[PDB]
């Protein structure tokens, strides 16, 4: 029964409505109103409504884009917010209730063949570490959570029955409030953010939700385990860390230079800095507490031996005080030796605040130690100094230029012509070598300076504020060695985790030979010291060879990689990309994470959460205890019940399913000649590239998410379906359609794969998708159109012939509804986005200049599109 | 039905219980439960388990004292904190429903003969004014007021139902946690608390209550005009001003130097520069509206005419962080000039922000204007720069002894020997001299420099910074004249408000006569411009000679006072003490204010807030709204609908009543022979002047707080009731019950008077009285005890018979039940602290030192006492 979340988006939009009839107009509330009436009109089969919505589009002034598209935009927003307060309401999906953890408990508890010692090993060994990446569309200048926060507090309080009318009255004056404040409140960035500016919004949402929603799921996930298991993990062991690549990752981005890296290190600290220095004026405050154990007094020994807990407290806030101090100061480009007290590691603030902890606990004051301070020694593992530490990420193909380079001014030859045994010969050598290699005063180009520079950054900054160096497009060997000796050249101390990213079909096919000729390497074996870190770079793979070759590619190389670390005696980290099935979030994620060759997680979950997904799963701290405590579950169930190897002939299956679907997803994209003048039509891809939305600046040179996101905006979803269906019917057609049916019932691999189509399914819109070439696409590409719009149609079909449904996604109730939903939300920004997309081309066509007014209602539904239809990908 | 209450209590004392368990001992537990068995055994007349208390307690070992008594004096706290809970829960006594207004304002409304105008005109005069005056028992280093707020949150998210289990256990988890603080985190000041330290307990009480209180009560209260009488107040006008004495009182007070004055003077700016750097960061933020009036831009005109309401904030955020700055400095001592926009004037805050509001309303942005903006203008003319304006207080007798000195060291004479005529001969004349007086270079005594000092801080200060000049013991017209003089010759540009303080019953009786003639000197009658203000010393005349006489003395000086003003055409203003009737807060209170002579209250409530009732009346912000919204509607009341004027045989019966109750307490108090020892004795007073109690340095001699006080502690509540009863039974043993009766049905001024006795013998309690005497009076002086007990025995018959009832305060059940919850749970601090009290008093008999532990258990039993008995006079 979802009528409360039904109840409450009407609340919602009849107080929203209130706001623009008081805000400026009853004449844009009617222009909203006519367009939805039209619109839904027209889908219905109308002809004659669909003339009228086409005139009506035409006929709205440039006056009343903006205000339309915003209101259109508000609508949707109020709905996403509905539907999130209910997805934690006790009394609705209730996501952080903590069964979640319980149910997950005690299915491993009792389950014969499981000796407890084996579950607690599994549990003292937990480990996630999730990373934050930008947000593709986000189109303000200043973040949005905290607001969130309050408005789902407001609905929180209205939903207590018995709310005396006085009370009621009050919660809905600040309701109001808060809706006029965003409808008035209108900020539109001009221009494109900035690394920085990208790198602050991740700290909003490190205070905002992060820092409350961490210590709660970890208190909640300790009772549990106590419940259901006994025991308490101990307070020393904090499974999860943040991490982000805002001000990180330079893949593609040329704007994200060695400077701005340098700057971002600083602000992280600076804000850990400010956050640190809240818990601690509690705790100096909080700690009045006479009594310590000879080892605390000890440690103070006369003068604050008569206020002990807070004389520490008070020296750490100091001391906090003092780096804070210091950090500004470089911040502004003053360059000043740094104080006594400068805080560096993590240790520094771990060891005062043990120190009370024990004596706390030694005498009797345990619960005041179990509360504030526990919160503040787990964010200290959690977050610590540098609050979120960074990856940084740079393509293989650069690290070359920048060794030709040095290579041919040295006189030793030319790096990026000699054959692959020969490139490891050279890095062997040198990596082995005691002279120094790289120019004492050099003069290289610009491109190679940033690779050297970068190093520099990484080897300046404190360790343990950079988590790793991710090299997308490695190819072969050399790439990871390449690295390994820049770094080196750079003067580091300690040793870098260095992760190749495989994202192509045959990379990842070549990955596991990759890396046992590595292993084989006597001195990359002893470097990594036990650890090697992989990346899998399913999003963009999908895009070389369609998803179904592609999920096939990786099933099979983390199978072999698992398999090779084994032999080795290497503990493997899979290090898993954005989207796919494992970035779905919610039960789907959990599902997914449980449907990966055994082995998989035995080394840790470090994902990639997508940037347009952060308010979905860390939002608010509840949301944050959900995806947390979901992702725990995934854990300890994935290391305890593995799933079941494919029967050989289910491997069979996949491998033809992965031709053929590459075959066909193939010859459209790459083969088809009318493809590319019909995808720069029928989706805004171009002006996608050309308006403020990402940091980076202004089919195979496209990277994954402006792929995806183009075609979202379409609404025809290509990229996540195109020739899985297809090579799926085909198969049917040789009537193995049993056999399909079996390894969906039996292979989690492959339901979660064939879930998934269905969510896309879901989500796609062939009326819209149809709309716009009518709008956008010249005639003679109407016919490609129709024909990829048939092919789903047809896919469909099959997907829900092989999965004996009729409906679609149809296991999960509360994602389907709440999908359907923000459907109809979404729906209006679409069909005024089309016209956007006519009145920006056709000003350009006729070589002018680019209405300000037309743009912004432009970059408003774009990512008004994107926050109703989440994950596509 | 007190069921949630008592569910409630029981809730909060088993956590507390479990806290003490798992702190230090079951044995204190034992303790404790013992003390209250065999107390109320031993009450319930068991004279075996007299005994066995009293070895009990005797074998208490001094480890044991302190925690027993904190224990006691902790279920004390929450029994109180459950208690004050209740009163604004909805569902309970919900003392903040907005009814409260509107009940008064139906009743104005539906009255014939009383015209719309008439009401509009006297809701524009409103004005109200709460002084805050010291706690004279706060035994802790540091205010507790934001934990409160904190359990008082807890609970009423508990009081939810359908919460969810995991909701309740995490809310029950921060409970626990807050309660252990508490009992852990113990301070105890060892050393008499400072002024500075008392002005600082009330800028708590500003920022944890008054803050977020008078916004929402001026809300509340424009909700209810608009809804009842249909019109909204004006922006400008705010009616609630907060003033404190704390730092600005010197009488009796040598610690009170004008040092320190100069010093809490800086103080509060600093802190009002704290506050309202909170309220700009807000708006900084959210005002990023660009639409703005032709006034509004041309007041920023170009720089920031491109993000206007946020140019204006920014220039006021950096103006406030300017002087921040500047007075941080002075603090320190350091002087250095002072910096381009120093704040001074609420004008210079008020102004900026008055000019968003209006392009706000003007541009179509109402809603964002009144919300944190109207907030924000609100606390600017209710606290602005200053935080919290001071009152200075000195004797008379002190004013006359400088310029005594003075005068004879100008070879003058000596005015301290002048007869009455011929001071304000001198008075005048000096008055109007345009020659100064007092000598440059001088070298006066002590007492009269700290005189000429104080008022040199009071001109130094900005104006608006102090709101008056109150003269303790003013007794002729050369009192008033005098500081008139002495702030001339400190060179003072504005008219400070001079106030009498009639303290006494022939200085009350002499009052109105000491006004006539004031008003009756041209150049007196042109400074005051047509305003004075008066203050009832309603407690020390109680003092001198019993309430029942002062009360009719304080009856009779209004009601010549407003008379004689109005003939004058002088706007009076009566300034209130501490305790009496009208400081009983709610009911009884309105009840109270109402009863005051016609006129009373047309120049606006000022009142003395009394330092213990704080938490109480303003503890937290709901709290607030309630005392305001109290309040408010007793002043339309009485100003629209006075009480009737008394018949003559009431007057006469009024006489008699005053003569015959003066007369019995005189009796005892000043001539019985036994009394002093007797009252020195029984009651704690000589250990409450000794203790750490008030920032005051350690019958006539004593102050009204002190006498008050001992004699609560001591259960007899002697002051607040003495001959009261005696003279009632008298005139009833002359028939004239019948007329007594009339006078309580239909004189307001007689039942609250009534109504006051009833509420002191509900609170007293003679089986402790009697305890007392038996630990610790000399046989010789017990005869004494028992009379004064059995005088009051007698006095509630009458009081009852009057009355028409047979249970004691049956017209207010609420208050009467919260009394009895109060009265178990303070139950066992009396019976601890007369061992205390024992312990402590035979050490120095033994000629011995103060242990620390009996001391500080003691200062907790009085801290308990002082806090379960509220107001007893
Ligand atoms: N995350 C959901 C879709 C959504 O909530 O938008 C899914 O993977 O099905
Ligand atoms: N203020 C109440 C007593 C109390 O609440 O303690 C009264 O004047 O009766």
């Amino acid at each position: 029964q979802y009528s409360a979340l039904r109840s409450n988006v009407s609340m919602l939009g009849k107080v929203l409505g209130e706001t623009i009839k008081d805000a400026l107009g009853e004449h844009i509330l009617e222009r909203v109103e006519t367009i939805r009436k039209l619109s839904k009109s027209s889908r219905a089969g109308n002809d004659a409504n669909r003339q009228e919505l086409l005139t009506t589009l035409q006929n709205l002034s440039n006056d009343e884009l903006l205000p339309v598209a915003r209101a259109f935009s508000q609508f949707l927003n109020l709905a996403n917010t509905a539907e999130q307060y209910h997805s934690i309401s006790p009394k609705g999906e209730a996501a952080s209730n903590p069964e979640v953890i319980a149910r997950t408990l005690r299915k491993l508890k009792n389950q014969p063949e499981l000796s407890e010692d084996t579950i607690k090993k599994a549990v003292e060994s937990l480990s996630l570490e999730l990373v934050l990446t930008a947000h593709p569309t986000e189109i303000t200048r200043r973040t949005l959570i905290h607001k969130m926060v309050e408005v789902n507090a407001c609905l929180k309080q209205l939903d207590n029955k018995d709310i005396a009318d006085y009370e009621h009255n009050q919660l809905m004056r600040r309701l109001r409030q808060l809706i006029a404040q965003s409808w008035h409140t209108d900020e539109i960035r001009k221009l494109r953010p900035s690394p920085v500016d990208e790198a602050k919004w991740g700290f909003a949402v490190v205070e905002n939700s992060l820092w409350q929603g961490v210590p709660n799921y970890l208190r909640e996930l300790n009772e549990q385990l106590e419940e259901n298991l006994g025991y308490k993990l101990p307070v020393e062991f904090v499974p999860v860390r943040f991490t982000s690549w805002m001000g990180g990752d330079r893949d593609g981005n040329p704007n994200v230079t060695a400077d701005i890296t340098r700057h971002v290190l600083l602000l992280s600290r600076w804000k850990a800095t400010d956050l640190f220095l809240k818990d601690i004026q509690v705790l100096v405050s909080e700690l009045s507490m006479v009594e310590a154990t000879p080892e605390l007094l000890a440690l103070v020994g006369e003068e604050g031996a008569a206020e002990p807990y807070r004389y520490l407290m008070k020296n750490l806030r100091s001391r906090l005080m003092a780096t804070q101090a210091w950090l500004e100061a470089r911040l502004k480009g003053e360059e000043l030796p740094k104080p006594e007290g400068l805080l560096t590691q993590n240790e520094e603030l771990w060891e005062p605040l043990y120190a009370c902890y024990q004596s706390l606990q030694a005498c009797g004051m345990g619960i005041i130690a179990n509360g504030d301070l526990l919160d503040t020694l787990r964010r200290v593992k959690c977050f610590g100094v540098p609050l979120v530490r960074i990856d940084i990420r740079q393509e293989s193909t650069r690290h070359t230029e920048a060794l030709g380079e040095l290579t041919r001014y040295l006189g030793i030859g030319d790096y990026e012509s000699w054959s692959e045994a020969d490139k490891q010969a050279f890095l062997i050598r040198e990596l082995n070598s005691k002279r120094p290699l790289l120019p004492r005063n050099w003069q290289p180009s610009a491109e190679t300076r940033e690779v050297l520079d970068t190093c520099q950054v990484i080897a300046e900054a404190p360790q343990g504020s950079i988590a790793a160096y991710v090299i997308s497009m490695a190819k072969t060997p050399s790439d990871v060695l390449a690295v390994h000796l820049l770094l080196k050249e750079a003067g580091i101390g300690f040793a870098m985790p260095v992760a190749p990213l495989f994202e192509t079909l045959d990379d990842l096919n070549n990955a596991n030979d990759v890396m046992t000729q590595l292993l084989n390497i006597d001195w990359y074996r002893g470097l990594i010291q036990g650890k090697q870190m992989v990346m899998i770079g399913y999003s963009d793979s999908a895009k070389d060879a369609g998803v179904m070759a592609a999920s096939w590619a990786q099933y099979q190389a983390q199978d072999a990689l698992i398999k090779t670390c084994e032999k080795a005696g290497i503990e493997l980290t899979l290090f898993h990309g954005r989207g796919g099935s494992i970035g779905r979030g919610g039960a789907p994620a959990h599902a997914a994470l449980l449907s990966q060759p055994p082995g998989s997680l035995k080394g840790g979950l470090r994902v990639t959460e997508q940037g347009e997904m952060i308010r979905f799963k860390y939002g608010l701290p509840e949301i944050t205890v959900s995806s947390l405590s979901l992702y725990t579950g995934a854990i300890l169930e994935a290391n305890l019940l593995p799933p079941p190897e494919p029967k050989e002939s289910w491997r069979r299956i996949m491998d033809e399913l992965s031709v053929i679907s590459c075959d066909v997803y193939r010859g459209y994209v790459r083969e088809n000649k009318d493809f590319v003048p019909y995808f720069r039509s029928a989706t805004p891809e171009q002006e996608l590239g050309k308006l403020p939305l990402g940091s980076r600046p202004a089919v195979e040179s496209l990277r994954a998410i402006p792929w995806i996101f183009a075609w979202t905006q379409n609404r025809l979803m290509l990229p996540a379906w195109l020739g899985a269906g297809t090579a799926l019917q085909k198969v049917v057609e040789d009537g193995k359609q049993s056999e399909l049916e079996a390894m969906c019932r039996d292979w989690p691999f492959f339901s979660t794969r064939l879930g998934m189509l269905e969510m896309v399914f879901a989500k796609a819109d062939l009326w819209l998708a149809e709309y716009y070439d009518q709008r956008l696409v010249d005639k003679a590409l109407w016919p490609l159109g129709k024909e990829l719009r048939n092919l789903q149609e047809e896919d469909i079909k099959v997907v829900l012939a092989i999965a004996n449904d009729s409906h679609l996604m149809a296991d999960l109730p509360w994602i389907a509804e709440s999908i359907q939903l923000r459907n109809i939300y979404t729906d209006p920004l679409n069909v005024l986005q089309a016209e956007l997309l006519h009145r920006s081309r056709q000003a350009e066509k006729e070589g002018q200049e680019p209405d300000p007014r037309v743009e912004q209602a432009l970059m408003v539904t774009i990512a008004g599109i994107a926050a109703g239809m989440r994950n596509t990908g």
